[PDB]
């Protein structure tokens, strides 16, 4: 159990050493997995290669995939299959909204900002799952990252809250559709973590303080803690579990 | 309480006599409310006028608003304010997805089909709320229609399930944003009803049969039953209630 | 709709003018309903009679029923049926735990304290429903009062939180069992209100302050607001609604 | 990660080879854990010893603890601490209701039957947690078994449904109370499994058939699958997770 030595996972959404998806990569790597990484723009390839040398993987497998492009997602997973073969799962950690939409009054959200968030943060999972399934003929596990703001209205989270609720339903619909193909689809609801996606978010230290003061474990979580739950979900330990959303958040989801 | 004689409501999404929104109109009308109706295309105006004569309203207030158009939503509510004055609330009953997306494997959903459903079925509430609030300077109530498929993966509901989950989160975010303006925003989760939106949906009679056999009240609900709950939500009876999703479904939501 | 003139409701759990159940009584009374009141101990009868003269009911119908006694519940509803006839519904607002259990560490709860809370705060609904149904041969509506602490762990609520979760499940099981008899069973999740049940609860003003600062309506709710939702639930306006838990809490349930 | 060689767990509620808790024991045992077993009555000791020889544990640690007795729970965990030392966690799989209460109309449930179910199926976790914490001075993990009938009204589950809702809230309150002591408390919501607790349950094969036909994985789960999720929850893989209820049910919780 949990020896991932002959398993291969595609990880999407690493930006830097603080990325939640890099906590996932470190844990899967320590368990022996072969890892494939995707990134949005060619400008990020070098820093990502360099970051990933930390894992000492025998081969650096990196692919430019902008999930806004059908062509890039299809072509990318096809190239992954040609280069590395079939895979055992996908870790999805991609989200975006225009910054102006993460501070406004939500009622002022533009149509374009709303659809943009849905496209990147929710639809991306659907097309990734369809293309990744082609590499998983004997089944596999797909995991997406979410936040409690998809379950409750959190101040400022605004359009991303609606995008995460969409993502969370996307996970259940994919679980239903792909279950017969022995592909499980689950989410991790991570507590707040200081990453690049916290940059420009006002009052972020106040959010971190509230968890510390109120959550059952009276502390915040980190990327490795999300990564350990991701290993469980990506592995056969979680074989009977699908369409689930596991909170890795020091118990915050359970209190009011 | 519940005398709606000096109140005005805008109702969006009546297609015909079987529309859920027409059950809402009949109940509000019987309570004495003045009603304003919107419709998508000019081709539908005459049948809608004719249908609405059944309510014997002293004045027929009807406006062409395609919620896919920012201009039409802004201009429409502005014209409503000029013609009838301030309003007390809005009933939103608008949803759409391409039919091909309501029978597929969900994983095969196109980007365009996904975003289309989000645009009409979820974003429409956001822009309607922003424009309607301009007519509600002393506050008001906004109600949207949803389905259990936004909370759970239901077979075939597919892209509409993700759109309804988005709508349901939209309701909570709007409730948070507009609460300080004394505007409440709530949803009704209606059980299945044979309307125009059931047309082409395979196995619809099987869905109706399952409710009859399994729901606590052992019967299906109707449009007037949704309308009675909509009156409660649109009126001051529900003054302490916002961001809520009330199931009008014979108890089906409560069983498994 | 909502003319309750030829309807009779039994209200259980009024202690004084601040009781949530008295907000319910005032609203139902203003709607024209005939009301029957129960109370635990004979010592409370006079103050309750006096309090209830405020409603100017043509007849004072009051019954001593300690819900810990099967005999008193059976005999009480039987006497109600003999004196007033069949009823249209029951409003249940009864809860108790030993004070020592509402401040402890929850893990230190005694077996006796735990079972006491379950007995009064949850089982009471089950036996009341069974005895009340005998007075509702053409159907009716039963409503119970709950708190968000039954859905989430709230500090200090402790054994009452477990008792309310039990009550909330009791409501769904009763809804399923009694639905075929056209008896609906629902809960109201009231926000915090300064009543006799807040007495001795440390930090209660802090709880009230958090709602004011964080809930969508940025204010606390009152007993009349709960009473207006109770009228909706007790009346035919809510005819398609059962096993539901409606939050009357300024939207607090919808945020995090 | 997940090497449980220097860890000790107490497992409560094994009846025979089909017990969910025995699936838990097999998985933890294969991971290298030392196991301690409890049982209700001395009559069961021999069959349990014999069953447990299958695990080839170097020492057979078995204790008679009837969770209805405060003395037996306190004395039992105290004896466990004296014999084996500190422990790393507890797996709780104990439930009971009178059979007459699992087929009735729920509204006919006796006070004694209701409280009995609460006592064994819910309060037992509270006292076990308080006594077990004494053996976990550096922290630990407590896991309880639940069923979807604690979240929704399932036909016939009746008083056990209310008992499981109570258990599920018990888990959140314990998580809050014990979090500062670095003790995590979580539940597993297992899908239906043919065990001794299915004996006498009418229509059990129909329940199993519905999962197979409707759940995302289109199959039922087994005791080992619950055991693998229990290993995750009992180990440090789940370090940021508490007050959670993980569904091991082929995705059934996610559909309607
Ligand atoms: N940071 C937090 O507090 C939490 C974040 N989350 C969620 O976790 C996920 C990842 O968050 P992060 O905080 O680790 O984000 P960050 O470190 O900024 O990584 C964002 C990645 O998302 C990528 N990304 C963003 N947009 C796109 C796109 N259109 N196509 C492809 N990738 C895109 C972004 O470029 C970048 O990856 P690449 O460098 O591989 O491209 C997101 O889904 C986020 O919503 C959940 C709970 C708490
Ligand atoms: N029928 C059912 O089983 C249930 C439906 N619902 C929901 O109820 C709402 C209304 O459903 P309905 O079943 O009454 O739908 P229907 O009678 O077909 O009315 C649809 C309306 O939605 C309108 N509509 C659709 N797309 C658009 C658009 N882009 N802009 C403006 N209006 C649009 C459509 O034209 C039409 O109204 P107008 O004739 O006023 O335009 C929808 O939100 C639907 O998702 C919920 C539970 C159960
Ligand atoms: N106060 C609050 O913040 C909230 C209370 N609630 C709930 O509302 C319900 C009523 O609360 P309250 O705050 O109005 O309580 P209070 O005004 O103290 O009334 C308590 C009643 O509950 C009665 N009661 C208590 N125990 C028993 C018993 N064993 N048998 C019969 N009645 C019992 C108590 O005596 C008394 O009524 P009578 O005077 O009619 O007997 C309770 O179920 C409570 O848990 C919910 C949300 C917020
Ligand atoms: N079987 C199923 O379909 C499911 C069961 N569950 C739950 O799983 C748990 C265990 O179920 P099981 O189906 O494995 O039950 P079974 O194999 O009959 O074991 C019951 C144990 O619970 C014990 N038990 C029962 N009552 C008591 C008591 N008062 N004190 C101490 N132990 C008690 C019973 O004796 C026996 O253990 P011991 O032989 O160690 O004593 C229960 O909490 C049950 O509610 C959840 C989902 C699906
Ligand atoms: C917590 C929390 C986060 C972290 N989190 C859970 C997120 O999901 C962040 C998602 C995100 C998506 N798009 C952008 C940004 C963040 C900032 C930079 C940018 O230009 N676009 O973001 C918030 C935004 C507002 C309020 C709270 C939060
Ligand atoms: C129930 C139920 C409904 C009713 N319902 C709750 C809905 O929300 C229907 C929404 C809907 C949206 N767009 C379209 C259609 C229906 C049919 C005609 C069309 O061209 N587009 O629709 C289903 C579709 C699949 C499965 C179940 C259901
Ligand atoms: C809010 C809130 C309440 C109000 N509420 C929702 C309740 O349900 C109160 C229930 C209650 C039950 N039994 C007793 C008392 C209160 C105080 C007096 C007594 O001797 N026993 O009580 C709390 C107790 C602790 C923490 C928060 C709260
Ligand atoms: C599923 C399912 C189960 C399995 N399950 C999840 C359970 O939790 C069973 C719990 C249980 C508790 N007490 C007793 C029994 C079973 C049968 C023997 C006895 O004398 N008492 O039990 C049901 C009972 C009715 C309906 C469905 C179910």
């Amino acid at each position: 159990m949990l020896n991932l030595e002959n398993k291969t996972y595609v990880i999407m959404g690493i930006a830097n050493k603080r990325s939640i998806a890099f906590g996932v990569a470190k844990v899967l790597d320590q368990l022996g997995a072969k890892l494939v990484f995707t990134y949005r723009k060619e400008r990020s390839r070098k820093e990502l290669e360099k970051l990933l040398e930390q894992l000492n993987q025998p081969e650096a497998h990196l692919y430019q995939i902008d999930v806004q492009s059908d062509e890039e997602v299809i072509n990318g997973f096809e190239q992954i299959g040609k280069d590395v073969g079939n895979i055992d799962g996908v870790y999805h950690s991609i989200a975006f909204a225009n910054m102006e939409d993460l501070r406004g009054r939500f009622s002022e959200t533009s149509r374009e900002g709303f659809l943009l968030a849905q496209d990147i943060s929710s639809y991306s999972l659907t097309i990734v799952a369809h293309e990744a399934k082609k590499l998983m003929p004997e089944g596999g596990s797909i995991v997406a990252t979410t936040y409690l703001g998809g379950e409750f209205a959190v101040q400022n989270y605004n359009v991303m809250g609606v995008a995460k609720a969409s993502l969370e339903a996307n996970v259940k619909y994919l679980a239903l559709d792909l279950g017969p193909d022995n592909i499980r689809v689950n989410a991790i609801s991570a507590g707040p973590i200081r990453t690049l996606s916290a940059k420009g978010v006002g009052g972020f230290n106040t959010i971190l303080k509230e968890i510390k003061e109120r959550a059952p474990l009276k502390r915040n979580v980190d990327q490795v803690e999300v990564g350990k739950t991701a290993a469980y979900l990506l592995s056969d330990l979680s074989s009977g579990v699908t369409g689930e959303n596991i909170h890795v958040d020091s118990g915050f989801h359970a209190i009011k």
